């Protein structure tokens, strides 16, 4: 079953098969008071692996580097942070120190200097006006436009129909709005049409926190923000 919030300690690990040389990892980490699962991706690159966003802290970063090692032996030789918050730049020190080349959009790494959270090393061009995809290994990079926040990337795996949303794209089971201070609750629903339109064919949509779906994640996010937006 895919782990949940309770099954993880702080500074633990999961890697979760999603389909041949596809990986989620999972996390949890403490934000204000209470413990929040997380998730990332893991996508065989030949005979490396590129990783999507860290593990939510140094700590954690470290754990997830071993559990690869572990579980699938190959090299972590690339990563993505899709954007600037902890749970996607934290760690990305402990990469970058494991020889890991750390990549961010500029958006990206601009807006992680100004909060004081850790930077990735290369910036992604090609990325900055919504509607803009490019090919970054085995995987496409989207940016939709602003959501949850507005440097927010989603990462598409075509070897197997996974969409990666990330934090602008919530599991079914959450119905009201997370961290959104930094979000742009306007634009963000037509952020969500945009991945509708750009990647229909998706089998697997993998959010920023909680359990994988379906398309169905997409139209259920919309209704959170603007019945967030009208609350
Ligand atoms: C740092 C990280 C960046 S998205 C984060 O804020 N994760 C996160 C995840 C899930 C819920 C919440 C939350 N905030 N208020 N109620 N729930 C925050
Ligand atoms: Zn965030
Ligand atoms: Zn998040």
């Amino acid at each position: 079953e895919y782990p949940t919030v309770s099954e993880i300690p702080v500074g633990e690990v999961r890697l979760y098969q999603i389909a041949d040389g596809v990986w989620s990892h999972i996390a949890t980490q403490s934000f204000d008071g209470a413990v929040y699962p997380s998730n990332g991706l893991i996508v065989r690159d030949g005979d490396e692996l590129l990783l999507i966003d860290t593990a939510w802290g140094a700590k954690n970063t470290a754990a997830l580097l071993a559990e690869i090692e572990k579980q699938i032996g190959l090299p972590v030789t690339r990563a993505v942070s899709t954007h600037f918050h902890d749970d996607r730049v934290g760690g990305v020190d402990v990469l970058r120190a494991a020889g890991v080349a750390t990549y961010a959009s500029p958006s990206t790494r601009r807006l992680a200097e100004v909060e004081g959270n850790e930077i990735p090393t290369h910036s992604l061009e090609g990325l900055s006006s919504s509607g803009d995809a490019v090919r970054f290994g085995p995987v496409e990079l989207f940016y939709p436009g602003a959501a949850h926040s507005t440097d927010n990337l989603v990462v598409y795996v075509p070897s197997a129909s996974v969409l990666y949303g990330g934090c602008a794209i919530y599991e079914l089971s959450r119905t009201s709005a997370g961290n959104v201070a930094d979000a742009d609750l306007a634009e963000w629903p037509t952020s969500i049409e945009r991945i509708q339109q750009h990647y229909p064919e998706a089998q697997f949509v993998i959010p920023g926190h909680g359990l994988p779906g379906g398309l169905d994640l997409l139209k259920h996010t919309t209704n959170v923000v603007k019945a967030h937006t009208n609350r």
